[PDB]
């Protein structure tokens, strides 16, 4: 689990979104595994505006932060996961690292702020849903 709180937005894995997320839906993209819901309390997170391909992500299954190199956001074929079986995911970034189902929502960050959140795992790979192209997250 885990979310990004920037301005009056909550960003979550679309597959872990709650009733309340859907009750306050701002924007969702099935292909990206992303859902943004409205919040009443102001969020303190900053979204990275950069093309960093190195950063640190939180892995709840190891209670550890790992430094990783990750691929540019791409259309990647996500294999048979419990959340998503053999299906395509866009704006997805892969690195070599540990990711279990419960690791989704762990934040990947650089010096410039939040890059994305854990979305995929398996085979010694961690996939991150990129949020840096969503410029609207730092306004209205
Ligand atoms: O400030 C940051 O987010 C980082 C600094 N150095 C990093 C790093 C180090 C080794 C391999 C891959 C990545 S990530
Ligand atoms: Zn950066």
């Amino acid at each position: 689990s885990g979310a990004i709180y920037v301005g009056n937005y909550r960003v979550v894995n679309r597959h872990l979104a709650t009733h309340n997320d859907w009750a306050n839906l701002v924007w969702e993209d099935s292909s990206r595994d992303l859902l943004v819901s409205s919040t009443t309390a102001q969020g303190c997170d900053t979204i990275a505006r950069c093309d960093c391909q190195t950063g640190v992500y939180y892995c709840s299954s190891r209670r550890k932060h790992y430094p990783v190199s990750f691929s540019k956001p791409s259309l990647i074929f996500v294999e048979a996961s419990e959340y998503y079986p053999a299906r395509y995911q866009s704006h997805l970034m892969l690195a070599v690292g540990h990711s279990e189902p419960g690791d989704c929502g762990g934040i990947l960050r650089c010096q410039h702020g939040v890059v994305g959140i854990v979305s995929t795992g398996g085979n010694g790979l961690v996939g991150f849903a990129d949020v840096r192209d969503l410029l609207w997250l730092d306004e209205e």
